[PDB]
């Protein structure tokens, strides 16, 4: 059965700690394009994006994406680093 053979999967490896892992690299590379390219806050102001591994840390993103004026919504990550993508890239086109 498909399910079954699921749970066998899951105790031969348990991807928690490397859907961690890959979420604390989203969030670093979100922070490195605020400060190196949306640069839309203060330096000062951006202390919450930094803390990458608060379990609040959406709820800043969610701000964030607001700030920026992004028309995608967090749920919708990818959309969201595309339109952030597409927004640093013609913001550093003209130096
Ligand atoms: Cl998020």
């Amino acid at each position: 059965n498909a399910f079954r053979r699921k749970l066998t999967a899951l105790d031969y490896h348990n991807p928690a700690g490397f859907n961690c892992k890959d979420e604390t690299e989203f969030r670093n590379f979100i922070v490195w394009l605020e400060d190196q390219k949306i640069r839309h806050y203060k330096i000062e102001d951006r202390g919450n994006l930094r803390n990458i591994h608060s379990s609040d840390w959406p709820k800043f993103f969610e701000k964030y994406l607001r700030d920026v004026n992004c028309p995608f919504k967090i749920q919708d990550r990818q959309e969201a680093i595309d339109w952030l993508l597409g927004l640093a890239v013609r913001l550093e086109y003209g130096d």
